[PDB]
């Protein structure tokens, strides 16, 4: 199970550049 | 499981580049 | 199960670039 | 499942290039 | 099950380029 | 089990480049 | 500036349903 | 400016379901 | 100036559900 | 002003599941 | 600013499940 | 500024369950 997460050099952002993610899996 | 999110230079915006995803698989 | 997320260089945008997704499969 | 979301170089949009997707599969 | 969205030097748009899909399969 | 989270050089941001991830996996 | 609306089988409701959403800018 | 809207099988309601969003800026 | 709602199979409610978001700036 | 909202299934409720979202700024 | 809501399943409540969020700035 | 609400299969309450989150600066 790979998990990677970057945040880069992202500035003066208003209510942008959000992520929700809701998964399942059988 | 292979998950990888990458957020980069993203400046300035409103209300922008939101991202919600539901993904359910059986 | 592959996921790839990649939000690069967008810039001074208005409620643009938003992405909802629900998929659901059996 | 393969999974591919990239945005790139997307600037100074209004109101455009949102994705609104709501699928089903039996 | 493959999905791809690319979105890529889309400028200055108003009110354009919105994707909005709602697909059934049984 | 790999896991990694980079958050680098973001700055001047409101309400934005949050993450929220609910994956539940069989 | 991008508006859609789908209202389907919504019966024998009162003062029910009823969505506004109001911008005011300067 | 960009309102996305569904409202489907609700039924039977009395001064439920009512949703309000305001946003004044200056 | 992003709003989307959904509302589905909410029924036999009474002074229920009422969603209120209010947002002033100065 | 991003703003999603998602009711589902909520029936036979009085006075309930009522959300209020205010936001006063100077 | 951000706001994600998402009510779900709630049913036969009395008085239950209101959620009120208040910011006052100055 | 950042609210995120799940809600999900609270059922048979009495004045339960009930979130109030309040700021004032100054």
């Amino acid at each position: 199970s790979y998990s990677s997460i970057k945040l880069s050099n992202n500035n003066n952002n208003s209510n942008s550049n959000n992520i929700e993610i809701s998964k399942s899996e059988s």
